[PDB]
DNA sequence: CGTCGCGACTCAGCGACTCTTAATCGAAGGTTAACACGATGTTTCCCGCCTGTCAAGGGGCTAAGGGC
């Protein structure tokens, strides 16, 4: 569904165990959006996954 | 007797091939300037050569009947 989302990693792509995070927009007809963190604890735009 | 001028260093990071094994049924939708000679094939009959009938004629071979 259209919406905002905050899909927070289970582990998996993290430093040692830290979580992710990633907030995700995903529009209805669009580009998707990406508000994921790193292990450098820092917000990157991720738009349609492509750069960070 | 300190650092920095100047060097590697491994760390991250970024890209990327597969989804068992047989099977349940066959195809699958759009894109919308106008005209002109020329050289280039396309398609029809038309005779040329030749092929394939059956027949006519005949003879030559084979065989069957009659006579001594």
């Amino acid at each position: 569904s259209p919406g905002v989302f905050f899909d927070h990693d289970k582990g998996k792509t993290h430093a040692s165990g830290k979580l992710l995070f990633a907030a995700r927009v995903i529009p209805y007809r669009g580009s998707w959006l990406d508000f994921e963190f790193d292990a450098k604890d820092i917000v990157y735009v991720r738009i349609d996954r492509r750069r960070k």
